[PDB]
């Protein structure tokens, strides 16, 4: 099942606890282009979900989400108290960990995949001069635009293709993130793209946060992060078009999604108004909004579902620049168990293949096709 | 933990010594007492015997029975369910489940859990005659409890305008579960005056158009909705209004956390495919999307106003009439037994000489999370 060598490394840093793991897929054995790596499906102790372990050395830790706070001013007091912190800019796009293994660049996604699409056009988004300096670091970033394998939408000033956003630097088995000032410098020195920075603030200018925002949210972003100057402590808070957007989207689908999604994004834009005294005619745009992204999507999808045999679908297209590498991710879109196939293809003016693919949601069709056929349950 | 008394019983229903101990093992029957007399009840359900049924001795077995399964989809629900026969038309009520069974010389009222209800056990004769169960013993009245002063619910059916009803919805054989066909039913809660759920009429496919008007009017009459019955009472399902819908969500919103699983989901569910059946659109359908925004969140923005200010927990003030003032203490324990945190908040004598009682239901867990939040703890989604 798992080679000798891997459990082997994974003995460094018990037999049995690997062995478990072994026997539920815990841990799994991968291979990219000939370079066989190890995957943590599951999380084991110090070794976070979607670590990658190739070698001894070249262990590539994986990191969870950022925790979110829905109060801004009471988390900022929790997380920070009266000491400064840096504010930079939350990304709706996809996690990647860029890496040098051996003599490849290799991307890998949340989950520990080494994702083809971003690893084929990695020189494309950044320059490989910082591994060339710094073979034990990690890039880690959002992948974002409108252009995008794995999210539908992204930040409105990508106005083509996708994009990469460095949000932090950390080093090879330990995970250790770089001081927030060092990234910089790094990021600057390398001309790796970056997440904005909008500057150092504390509790005591929360009234120019929420100001920040208030702009945030006309602009169609995502919200902040805010880090201590020595990257241990880290919260993240979304603005209401990231909720309200959310729910839009989802709705669509509406089943088999995350559990909670809907409730999750309802709670953080209560305690948006609540938080901001929001009243009157203002707290009723938002009413009419929510209620607007729970319900017409959904209908719009029941109309969908009642007048034909399609499945409810998600259209999104992605630039390459060779046609083998459009069926790759068609492969690995299959192993991550996503029902994905090319809807259309076009070459660009720029000698670029635009590919259209189609995601299908053949469980979510169903369980609304039942309902809306008079299937009976109860709650 | 259980009687070799009440295990024999179960095996003389074919039930195996491997599946009543293992019962025995994860507390799927449990022993339970009132007033002296001892009952296996199952809190899960085995095989035949459902969850909520409770077993007395060899004759006295209430079975349990389930939730009535909802449609979403009404003309569609009926096509599935009827096909193109007929099916009796009933109101579905707004309140909590009860049974009402003859066991040994006393009349016993079992909540859906298997639970005796001291309040309701005590106040019977306020809402039926006994007369049924002295020509009826091996039958079981069941049906809905509802009304403004309800010791579970904090609203109810809009004409009854005090104090609780019984709403008679089946009459079930002991041992057997059997329901009595529909025309049978009706003619015993005549018989014996026995208060009954609204019976609109014989209705079918056919007539889906008839019924559609019929909710539009329980819509705007604040009621629940329908309960369609083929005549034998085998085939049952129910359709509630986009009143019960929105309403559910108002109540459950001032709480949010610790709701039920899938509980403003579900909502949002039946509102949408009533939105998509009915072909609402324009002006009507952002009417409705306007009322869900404001259900889910006006509750919700409230409480968190409220637990921003102070130490007080998130609170449900709700009343019953009670003969006598020991009835309330009793209630209090019970509400305990069901890991409920309520007590009594305020008394007071009507000119009827009945007590009104008004508890006070706390909820811990979800003022917890809720504080815990404005004060800005962090986690992931
Ligand atoms: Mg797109
Ligand atoms: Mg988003
Ligand atoms: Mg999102
Ligand atoms: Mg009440
Ligand atoms: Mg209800
Ligand atoms: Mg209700
Ligand atoms: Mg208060
Ligand atoms: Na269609």
């Amino acid at each position: 099942m798992v080679s000798s060598y891997f459990k082997g490394i994974l003995l460094n840093l018990d037999e049995e606890r690997i062995e478990v793991l072994e026997n539920k897929g815990g841990i799994v054995e991968d291979e990219f282009e000939g370079m066989r790596y190890l995957r943590l499906k599951d999380s084991a102790r110090s070794l976070r979900r979607g670590t990658v372990v190739f070698d001894e050395h070249n262990i590539i830790l994986g990191f969870p989400h950022i925790k979110r706070v829905v109060q801004l001013e009471n988390g900022i007091r929790r997380a920070f108290k009266r000491k400064p912190f840096y504010v930079e800019e939350a990304v709706d796009g996809y996690n990647v960990r860029v890496a040098k293994i051996g003599e490849k660049i290799l991307v890998f996604t949340r989950g520990g995949f080494v994702c083809p699409f971003t690893t084929e056009r990695i020189e494309d988004f950044i320059t490989l001069d910082f591994f060339k300096d710094y073979p034990n670091m990690v890039l880690c970033g959002e992948m974002a635009g409108p252009e995008s394998p794995y999210l539908v939408e992204g930040p409105p000033y990508v106005k083509e293709d996708i994009q990469f956003f460095l949000f932090d630097i950390q080093e090879k088995k330990t995970g250790r993130s770089l001081p927030v000032e060092e990234r910089l410098k790094l990021a600057e020195e390398y001309g790796i793209p970056s997440v904005e920075v909008f500057g150092l603030y504390d509790l005591s200018r929360i009234d120019e946060l929420h100001a920040l925002i208030d702009r945030l949210t006309k602009e169609k972003r995502e919200g902040i992060v805010m880090k201590s100057p020595d990257m241990k402590k880290i919260v993240k808070y979304v603005t209401p078009y990231a909720n309200i957007n959310d729910i839009k989207i989802g709705a669509r689908i509406f089943f088999d999604l995350p559990h909670g999604y809907f409730m999750q994004r309802i709670k953080r834009l209560a305690f948006y108004l609540a938080e901001r005294k929001i009243r009157g005619e203002e707290f009723d745009e938002y009413a009419r909004a929510l209620g607007k992204v729970l319900l017409e999507p959904f209908v719009e999808s029941i109309w969908d579902i009642s007048s034909g045999d399609d499945e409810i679908a998600e259209l999104f297209t992605v630039r390459v620049k060779k046609l083998e590498t459009a069926h790759k991710m068609v492969t690995h879109f299959e192993r991550l168990r996503l029902k994905i196939h090319i809807d259309d293809i076009e070459v660009l003016d720029n000698g670029y293949w635009r590919i259209t693919f189609k995601r299908v949601y053949p469980d979510a069709t169903k369980e609304m096709r039942e309902l809306w056929n008079g299937h009976a349950f109860v709650d």
